[PDB]
């Protein structure tokens, strides 16, 4: 059948890590435990993407390490109002490199909640430094109506699974 792509979406609690899916699978914001499966044309190329709202919880090792094994992509999330959500982006780029036993791998670190301006303590500056000395792409979101660039969050991460 059509490319499957595996997207995993990681963060700290409260980010925005199941509005930002929830957006992008239903197109609406309500202020399902499976993973969820949809059609999609990236770049006039057709593929499934499969995808995981992780729980921000501390979890299982096991569990968590297993849907991390398993996945193509990954999206870190940070909330730009919780400046721990965005230092712990360190501690999510690090521990999924370690489980693939890799230097890099597919991720783009998500900077949600950008409407919340007044509220915002990680400037836009700072994310790109972060993205930066990570190595990986940076892009800003919203999953709040309107929606900011939540189909680019994951299209783009799609993109980079295909140039890897
Ligand atoms: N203003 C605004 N609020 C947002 C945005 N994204 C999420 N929220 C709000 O922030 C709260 C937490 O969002 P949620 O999607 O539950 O985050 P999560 O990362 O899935 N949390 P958990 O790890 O506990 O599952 C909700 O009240 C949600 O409506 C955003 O872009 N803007
Ligand atoms: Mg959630
Ligand atoms: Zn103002
Ligand atoms: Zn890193």
């Amino acid at each position: 059948g059509l490319p499957t792509y595996k997207l995993v979406v990681v963060g700290d609690g409260g980010v925005g890590k199941s509005a930002l899916t929830i957006q992008f699978f239903q197109k609406i914001f309500v202020p399902i435990e499976d993973s969820y499966l949809k059609h999609t044309e990236i770049d006039n190329q057709w593929a499934i993407l499969d995808v995981l709202d992780t729980a921000g919880q501390e979890e299982f090792s096991a569990m968590r390490e297993q849907y991390m094994r398993t996945g193509d992509g990954f999206l870190i999330v940070y909330s730009v109002t919780d400046k721990a959500s965005f230092e712990h982006v360190d501690r999510f780029h690090q521990l999924i490199l370690r489980v693939k036993d890799r230097e890099s791998f597919p991720m783009i670190l998500v900077a949600n909640k950008v409407d919340l301006m007044h509220l915002r303590k990680i400037t836009r500056e700072q994310g790109k430094e972060m993205a930066t000395k990570h190595n990986i792409p940076y892009i800003e979101t919203s999953a709040k109506d309107p929606p900011l660039n939540v189909d680019k969050a994951f299209h783009d991460l799609v993109r980079v699974i295909r140039q890897q």
